[PDB]
């Protein structure tokens, strides 16, 4: 509360070690599906069906340019891509398993690298 404060969390690396787990999700082979930003012309049902589309050029975008406050908000888009995924693929195809996989490998790093 005021002038009450819990220890100071060193903070100063998060910025470097949020873009070196970004740089090795755009690098696994099964994130094809997730690159670049689902085309709203050519997919029957996204536009409508998804109400926040999110896809790791546009994180990569808003992680350059000081758009995430606090490492919470760079999780919270990362997981936002791997839920919209969820929302419009069955589990049983490509991009279905694909986001599956990608999700297990985000959620391990972030645990390794912060928890």
């Amino acid at each position: 509360s005021m002038s009450v404060k819990k220890p100071k969390r060193d903070d100063s690396k998060d910025l470097a070690l949020c873009s070196m787990i970004l740089t090795e999700m755009e690098t696994h082979e099964d994130a094809w599906p997730f690159l670049l930003p689902v085309n709203l012309k050519l997919v029957p049902g996204y536009k409508k069906v998804i109400k926040k589309p999110m896809d790791f050029s546009t994180i990569r975008e808003k992680l350059s340019s000081g758009q995430y406050p606090n490492l919470e908000t760079f999780a919270l888009d990362v997981r936002l891509v791997f839920d919209n995924c969820e929302t419009f693929n069955e589990d049983d195809s490509d991009i279905g398993r694909a986001g599956h996989n990608m999700r297990k490998y985000f959620e391990k790093k972030w645990t390794d690298t912060f928890k």
